[PDB]
């Protein structure tokens, strides 16, 4: 298989983790997507200690709980497969923390995760948030620089990216330090457009296309797909794959993407 990196989110609330690992290419019977992404775990904020923590709900515990059933076998077969953070309504976000130590004791409990549940990497998607909730600040401009290079250097050989939204999104420097490089992908979160993300990062590590499978007209998702290799970037983001057939939608960008229909099993 050659072409883009192809990415799918499944929102674990509703949805199978295990769905991605259903299509592969007709032509060549490789992967439909490369990356997996859990949608997702969280960052919640104790008001007591005043101490942001990593947060699963039921359903995200549930799937860390059941690798073995529940991620092993997507990554068995060559799928990368990646933890999800997003804010969770309390506060703390990913550009607030007050401190080096603060954001590093956080990103020890994201590299903690991923070891404990086998995990090949972290997501970053700030949104929700909702900085100042319980007498917290606002996004400051070296909390996100502080929180990837502990991640980074907490786990060197694994995958980091970036949902491109948010605060955090938009503070990758401070004091010198340009935290752009430490991911391996970032990606435009808004489906059916083609959105440049503005981190600097090369084409192959972008991902100006966005879709969510069986909701945007196969048409667009034909279209993005095919902007993508005529530009030449190297990542492709498909949101909510679900559990019902979505083979037509699937192949409609594996086509443009690999020169292959997808089946699914
Ligand atoms: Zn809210």
């Amino acid at each position: 298989k050659q072409g883009p990196t192809s990415v799918a989110y499944v929102e674990v609330n509703n949805n199978s983790m295990l769905n991605v690992g259903k299509y592969t290419l007709a032509d060549g019977g490789g992967n439909a997507f490369d990356v997996a992404v859990i949608f997702a775990a969280n960052i919640n904020y104790d008001t007591g200690t005043k101490t942001a923590y990593l947060h699963f709900n039921e359903n995200v515990q549930r799937v860390l709980d059941n690798a073995v059933t529940q991620i092993r076998p997507l990554q068995q077969q060559g799928i990368k497969v990646l933890l999800s953070v997003l804010g969770n309504h309390q506060g703390a976000g990913f550009a607030n923390f007050p401190s080096q130590q603060a954001a590093s004791a956080f990103a020890k409990q994201l590299s903690d995760a991923v070891a404990k549940y086998g995990l090949d990497g972290v997501d970053f998607a700030d949104e929700y948030a909702e900085y100042g909730n319980n007498g917290t600040a606002q996004p400051n401009d070296s909390s996100f620089v502080h929180l990837v290079t502990a991640l980074r250097a907490n786990m060197p050989d694994k995958i980091i990216s970036l949902y491109n939204i948010g605060p955090a999104a938009s503070r990758l420097s401070y004091g010198g330090v340009d935290v752009s490089d430490k991911f391996d992908y970032a990606w435009n979160p808004y489906y059916g457009t083609w959105q440049v993300p503005g981190i600097a990062l090369p084409k192959a590590q972008l991902s100006p296309a966005a879709v969510e499978i069986g909701r945007t007209s196969r048409s667009t998702v034909a279209d993005l797909a095919r902007r993508t290799v005529d530009e030449g970037y190297g990542v492709y983001l498909t949101y909510n794959l679900d559990g019902g057939d979505r083979t037509a939608d699937v192949s409609a960008f594996t086509r443009e993407l690999y020169g292959s229909e997808a089946v699914r099993t």
